[PDB]
């Protein structure tokens, strides 16, 4: 049992957390991005774009801007497309938000 190195994913945290977020008529208060591992470019996987001023994200407490996404609202949005992360946010209904993260490389 030789775990690896300076190798498996740290940027990251191995437990994901489910925020609760309250969708509003607009939406919610965030964004989303496309990223590819420094070690897997054949590998991508959706972040925390940033958190509206005042947004659902920031209000809910939970959120950060650098953080992965994993799942909104069992959806999951591993290795998903911006385009199909986006739409799948969009799509989503309104009310209780359950989606989960990953806790990133941070600045606060």
């Amino acid at each position: 049992g030789s775990s690896g190195s300076s190798g498996e994913l740290a940027l990251w945290s191995p437990e994901v957390k489910i925020v609760e977020l309250v969708k509003d008529c607009k939406g919610l208060g965030f964004s989303i991005l496309d990223y590819q591992d420094p070690l897997d470019p054949t590998r991508s996987v959706i972040v925390i774009r940033s958190l509206v001023a005042d947004g659902v994200a920031e209000r809910s407490g939970g959120l950060l801007p650098g953080d992965r996404l994993v799942s909104v609202n069992e959806y999951c949005l591993d290795n998903t497309s911006l385009a199909e992360a986006v739409e799948i946010l969009k799509a989503v209904p309104p009310g209780l938000v359950h989606l989960g993260i990953c806790s990133g490389p941070s600045s606060g």
